[PDB]
């Protein structure tokens, strides 16, 4: 289904950006050990 490609779509572009600050987090928990 058209509608479930597209909710699909914007969810891992969700996913994309969280995970992208969970790196960013993760790298700044890195500098601070």
């Amino acid at each position: 289904k058209v509608n479930r490609s597209t909710a699909l779509l914007k969810s891992l572009s969700a996913e994309r950006e969280r995970w992208e600050k969970t790196s960013e987090t993760f790298k700044n928990q890195m500098s601070t050990i």
